[PDB]
């Protein structure tokens, strides 16, 4: 019947049932196959669906990234000036500078003075206003799914939930545009995160193109994951790391097939960034910075240390932004949306023009963060290197940087527009461990008397590098935020290729982990998961509260006696009636009132849809003639929309092996019965329930 | 009871109880952890206990990698002289050559000759026969388990099966001797993927010395898998090569918090082989070739061409050794391991000695083969880099070895001594990868007029990389004869560093198993998993046959009634008889012989050991005193060793589901009943044999 087996919005699909339609169809298609030759072509096509549908996902999203990071860079470029030789050429590759005239040069017409200040100031705020305006109008006016990063509806749908239009067109082109406009800007955000969004909107409009992955769900969340696979490589030119971030962060279920082709896929947009280059790679694609000495043992010290941070500060942020999410979730401050991202946008700017490092864009003081110092490099962050008073005067200009990064990040991550998290987090262990990489170089420089210093440095010798530590600190951030390990490590080797430098990271990595698991164990993505409320049954979380299944059952006795639909003593009036009064997503049809047995399931949609297309269809069906769900008045037939193998679990089965087999087996509901007698029915939702009620939410 | 819960020798484990188990402890440590400080500090140690074993390890794997490595090289030098002057001193390090002497001068006095040619032909074959000889009797005499690769044991290990003394010390030792003195033999064989069993060795030896580990069947596999990720990473470097494999290739089942546990002892193993740098360090982990040029669009070409040779010969591996190794177990050459070992030997360095491609150790062999010709190098590989007539010699001594090498491995891989399968297909990969450099360097210089060599080459430029080719193709046939695309090419980029050449590797390996796939989706390490019979429900293969569970269910027509013990209406005597005089497992207690309303399942281990300590303990069992296993003469009383919730399906459930709920619960057997009333038990040694069955085997 057209229509039985579809799901309706923010629902959560079947996984066994998707899997039986998909080697059903498989079936079909193999005897046509070696029924006819057109069909064997067919079924070539079919079976190369996969591989076309993975590489035009990863094609699309390493497009979109290169021209993403075209049009943020220009625009950005154009808010402290334009070149009028080439208007279409940035601030860089414009002075690559009389060519490049400041507004005060086009405004005042004064390149040097207060008032060259003044008018600057002024464009800077006016240019970062506006981009907000036009960013959060764009959001509210035409999709308001772009908002956010992704990151969460992405993990929730990939296991197994159902958000329309979160992944559609109209999705994906106004994050494109939203998200330029968002970093150009100037938020504390970034748009590396929200690239795996732009890759899973891409592979859902490329899945559209095959029934194979057009008519089932699971075929579909394999799709996403080689999606968020590639938009992770692009956003950091790391395929292993992409590959590793969708095993491990998205994925709630990959086969060893999807493997294989999620790294396909990241391949694939990563040659598509390098066939590109260096038009539409970013700087952090083309950091490539070289290594001046090796590390030492002794240096893993502060390494650690750096670990502590990144541990503690990801923890207070999830404690402090978690927090003001709610409030925007709960007070009036949440009515008005621009409002807050304009002002958002008017302190951050107001804030950050002053001090160098803040105007600075954030991957490109990144960028500089990492970089180490050189004989042909004069900038402040490297003046001294003997050392002078100047050091101290930078150390100050890098720490207020540092906690304006860390103030502006919680009040920018939940407004409006595209933002991402990656991003800040990384700027943020950058300036520490640039702070704390000086520190040492200073510590080692004036101290070299210690056996320490002496035995594993030299006088006059580049033993210490900031930038190691930097890149240290970025990481230990990112884990104490996102409590990543493995994927967050390949993904900063890759992105830095200090392949030398891999023990020094997933050192300090983890001791994040562990610092901010001391806080709570939930990360930013979780949390925001549970603080939008969506179904996710997190397999990380794990069930120790020793009840059974007679305590989750719905039908309790207070609760009425559950609805139930007998084998051939119904009519389709009845059926109708009970659809329209109860709201079960689904009701157990039994072989009689007194036995009680569990004959099978049938879903309302699916019973629904039965009903009207019968009515449609044949005559006669008009409530008198009685519905069937046996096997073979024209009384109605129901029997393909009936479930003959619903999995059912005993009243005292205790409760940690009915959660197993929900994750484990991705079911919907469990038949709970006793002496082969229906009694209760066990739900997703209740499962869900129960395990926020046991954890004290 | 003591002994309950435990498992005979080649048993499968059941993971739902095993897990069972582990929380249940987990809850009892936690009680006592709040019931005292002491108990507080014992579980900090139990928290601590995964990553002690998997430090312990990573450590002890690296030790012996290069302990092994360096016996291994020493021993191969010996073979063509020894150094006077350092006897400890190998060959390579003997003349960083006066002090080197060739068996030649040591025994006639004559360093040339047509008489040095002969005595150092006959003691190179006595050296070799020597060796092989050892090791054969050593490992006959001491661990039979230590011959073979060892990678099909560990993945039936890992999917639950159980072979003690496999991973025991005995095994450790006879394999860590015995490998390298195979590898000194000069035997078709590698010490590579061999390391993977000493890595799993070491960890259940370490495992033993925690409780929670030693207890516990699914945290020891647990272990073991980062053992492989540790073993593997030794073997190659590659430290997130090593995590993919163990993901892929090993682990049946791999935990989130595992694949961080495994990085994290990779990496200490590999920091561990770094200390010891270069002394323990192998050529393969020391390769570190730099690369000339970028590879090109039109070189993607002849590298697919390599996939296919890589498709080719493996799966011809495959059908040849498998079907030799038959007739190994079926004739009476099984019956003379020593002799044929002895025979293998003896051709090998005779056929060996006279062409130096063969001759030379695979290991470095493979080492040239990779590293590029340079203008120091005045190599025969690269006598000629214009080009003169003894590059076609040079082609013919390369293509002779080629030959030998596909043949005595299909002979060599199989005897009775540790063999690893990787050296060899990389070592025929390469070579045959240098064969097609090498003639596509001609071509392109003596052909630069055509357009696509005009476009991407230039005259008296080093646009064509041989190094590059051979590295295609061994990672082509290291793909072909395993069928691995991730953990294979990012194995090879972390071995090669070649970080811009991943895309040239993973399309040809690709292309392998595309190639191998169209004569057989098994691989070498599933094919010979076949051949031993081991129990291994791979979850890569597909169950498509429509059976139902009833067609499974042992208890036919005509078969007899299954065994069944009711409640409370059994004697102790009555059920020794049953335990004695049936063969199953496991014995469904029911409620009575006329509802035959299932009750539980106990096992036969379980109930013997507990009527043994019941009669050993209590006074009164002796056979008279009734068995009632429902809750609370002194009857027996066994409700302790009965499952209360047994998982059960109905009849008319399609097999496909109960395969599905076989493979991603890791079941034992699974009861199938009809109304209430139990009728079968499928277990997974009739799922296995109905797979056979069905596959046609
Ligand atoms: C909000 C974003 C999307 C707008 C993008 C278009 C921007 C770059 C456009 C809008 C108005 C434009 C300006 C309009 C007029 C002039 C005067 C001319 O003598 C020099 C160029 C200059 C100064 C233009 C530079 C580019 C400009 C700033
Ligand atoms: C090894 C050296 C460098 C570490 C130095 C920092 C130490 C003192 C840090 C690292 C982790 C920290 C712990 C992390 C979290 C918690 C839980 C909280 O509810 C009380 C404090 C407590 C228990 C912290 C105490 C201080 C602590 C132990
Ligand atoms: C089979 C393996 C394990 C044996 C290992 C020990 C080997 C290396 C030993 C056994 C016999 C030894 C030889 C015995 C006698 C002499 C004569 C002396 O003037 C030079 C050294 C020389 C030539 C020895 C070299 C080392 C030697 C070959
Ligand atoms: C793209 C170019 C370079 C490939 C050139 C090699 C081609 C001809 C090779 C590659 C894979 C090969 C196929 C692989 C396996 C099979 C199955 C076998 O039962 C019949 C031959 C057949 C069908 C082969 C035919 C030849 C084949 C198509
Ligand atoms: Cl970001
Ligand atoms: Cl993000
Ligand atoms: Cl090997
Ligand atoms: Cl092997």
């Amino acid at each position: 019947i057209p229509g039985v087996g579809t799901y309706d919005d923010f629902h959560t699909i079947d996984w066994v049932r998707e899997k039986c339609k998909d080697r059903e169809r498989h079936r079909r298609i193999n005897s046509k196959k070696k029924e006819s030759a057109w069909e064997m072509t067919k079924s070539l096509y079919d079976a190369w669906s996969g591989w076309l549908v993975v590489t035009l996902t990863g094609l699309a999203s390493g497009a979109l990234a290169g021209l993403i990071d075209i049009a943020a860079d220009w625009m950005t470029d154009l808010k402290e000036g334009i070149c009028l030789s080439a208007l279409w050429y940035n601030h860089e590759q414009c002075c690559w500078c009389p060519q490049w005239k400041t507004w005060a040069e086009l405004i005042i017409g004064q390149a040097e003075g207060p008032g060259s200040y003044i008018m600057n100031y002024i464009m800077y705020i006016f240019w970062a206003l506006s981009f907000a305006f036009l960013a959060v109008s764009l959001v509210k006016v035409f999709a308001p799914y772009a908002c956010g990063s992704g990151i969460p509806e992405i993990k929730t749908i990939l296991s197994g939930f159902i958000i329309r239009g979160y992944l559609g067109k109209w999705t994906l082109m106004i994050k494109t545009i939203t998200l330029v406009l968002a970093v150009a800007s100037g938020l504390s955000l970034g748009k590396e995160g929200p690239l795996v969004h732009v890759a899973c909107c891409c592979g859902n409009i490329f899945s559209y193109l095959f029934p194979k992955y057009s008519t089932n769900e699971a075929k579909k969340r394999e799709v996403l994951s080689a999606a968020s696979a590639a938009g992770v490589s692009v956003a950091f030119g790391a395929p292993i790391g992409g590959v590793l971030f969708s095993l491990e962060e998205v994925s709630y279920y990959f086969p060893l097939k999807t493997l294989w082709r999620s790294f396909f896929a990241a391949l694939v947009a990563a040659f598509v960034l390098r066939s590109i280059n260096p038009f539409g790679n970013s700087r952090l694609v083309l950091f490539y910075v070289e290594y001046h000495t090796p590390w030492y043992l002794f240096e893993l010290f502060p390494f650690i240390l750096l670990g502590v941070f990144g541990g503690l500060w990801g923890a207070f942020f999830i404690r402090a932004n978690i927090a003001w999410c709610r409030r925007r979730k709960s007070t009036k401050f949440g009515k008005y949306p621009v409002l807050e991202v304009i002002i958002v946008a008017a302190i951050t700017a107001v804030i950050a023009f002053p001090n160098p490092y803040t105007r600075l864009n954030t991957s490109e003081l990144i960028k500089e963060l990492f970089t180490d110092c050189g004989p042909l490099e004069s900038s402040s962050l490297c003046d001294y290197r003997p050392a002078g008073i100047g050091v101290y005067s930078a150390i100050w200009q890098l720490c207020l940087a540092l906690i304006f990064k860390i103030i502006m990040t919680v009040f920018t991550f939940g407004i409006k527009v595209p933002s991402g998290l990656f991003i800040p987090s990384m700027a943020i262990g950058a300036i520490a461990g640039r702070i704390v990489g000086i520190a040492v170089e200073q510590l080692a420089y004036y101290h070299h008397d210690w056996f320490i210093f002496k035995e594993w440095c030299e006088v006059g010798a580049d033993c210490i590098t900031p930038g190691l530590y930097a890149m240290v600190g970025a990481a230990a951030c990112l884990g104490g935020v996102t409590r990543m390990t493995v994927s967050l490590v390949v993904i900063v080797f890759e992105l830095t290729g200090g392949l030398e430098y891999i023990v020094p990271l997933m050192a300090a990595v983890m001791t994040s982990k562990w610092v901010g698991d001391a806080f709570g164990r939930e990360g930013i993505y979780e949390a925001h998961i549970r603080l939008n409320g969506y179904p996710f049954l997190d397999a990380k979380e794990e069930f120790t509260h020793t009840t059974l299944a007679a305590d989750v059952m719905r039908p309790r006795r207070n609760d009425p006696p559950l609805a139930v639909l007998t084998q051939d003593n119904m009519t389709v009036d009845d059926i109708e009636n009970m659809i329209n009064e109860t709201s079960y997503n689904g009701f157990p049809v039994i072989m009689s009132k007194e036995s009680q047995r569990l004959v099978g399931f049938a879903l309302r949609r699916d019973l629904t849809i039965a009903i009207e297309s019968a009515r449609k269809k044949q005559e006669g069906i008009v409530g008198s003639s009685r519905v069937c769900f046996a096997q073979h008045p024209r009384p109605l037939k129901l029997r393909s929309i009936l479930d003959m193998s619903p999995f059912t679990v005993t009243d005292h089965t205790p409760m940690e092996i009915v959660v197993d087999i929900f994750r484990k087996l991705g079911l919907r509901q469990c038949l709970v019965t006793h002496n082969g007698r229906l009694l209760g029915i066990i739900t997703k939702k209740d499962i869900l329930r129960h395990m926020a009620q046991t954890a004290n939410q």
